[PDB]
């Protein structure tokens, strides 16, 4: 699906069984899901403590967790870092992953 | 031209006839000149003070400046946003003028 950035370019996603709206970020190098959607997930793993990330209004402290990822029929299984951020995002990391693509 | 995200989807755009180099942001509702930027313009409009903007670190401070962008032979008359961030972004209201399209 092509996203002609009218509106805010979300779609769902299942992650860890849970079904979730999720930004699609290519100004973030990584993905990140907000603190309230971490304990909303059917299924968790292991919290690592993390080394923070960096916006518009500063830097925020980070902790990554293992994760399943499922959309266009591909299953990713990697980390993601949980933050106190107000919306999921899905960044680079997993963009390419899916096989996203921006063109201009 | 095409990216795959595999590093961050900047290009060179003209903004006041001054070539910058941008992040192509799909996550970012409005597009945003660093005040860095915004100093070394060979031209500048007036600045009308502006309600600020919100990311990852909290809130910040931005005023609107008026603008011509180039490229892709397009000639966009606009107003941006000015704010001490980490690096210009085009945003949403940009990349849709630009015919920018992200692809999943
Ligand atoms: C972890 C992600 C980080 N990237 C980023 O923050 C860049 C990324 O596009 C982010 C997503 C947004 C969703 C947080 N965008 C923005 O912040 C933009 N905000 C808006 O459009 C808001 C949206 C927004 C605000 C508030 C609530 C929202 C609820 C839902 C949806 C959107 C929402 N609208 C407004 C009107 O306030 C600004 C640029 C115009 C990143 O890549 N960090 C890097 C490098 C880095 C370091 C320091 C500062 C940076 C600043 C920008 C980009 C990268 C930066 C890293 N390695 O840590």
């Amino acid at each position: 699906v092509t996203y002609n950035l009218e509106k805010r370019p979300t779609t769902i996603v299942l992650i860890n069984d849970t079904p979730l709206n999720v930004l699609l970020d290519t100004g973030a190098d990584t993905s990140v899901l907000t603190t309230a959607h971490y304990n909303r997930l059917k299924y968790r793993g292991r919290k690592y403590q993390g080394t923070g990330i960096g916006g518009v209004g500063g830097n925020v402290e980070t902790f990554s967790t293992p994760v399943t990822i499922k959309k266009k029929g591909r299953h990713i299984k990697t980390r993601m870092l949980v933050a106190d951020i107000p919306v999921t995002i899905l960044g680079r990391d997993i963009l390419q992953d899916l096989g996203a693509k921006l063109v201009l």
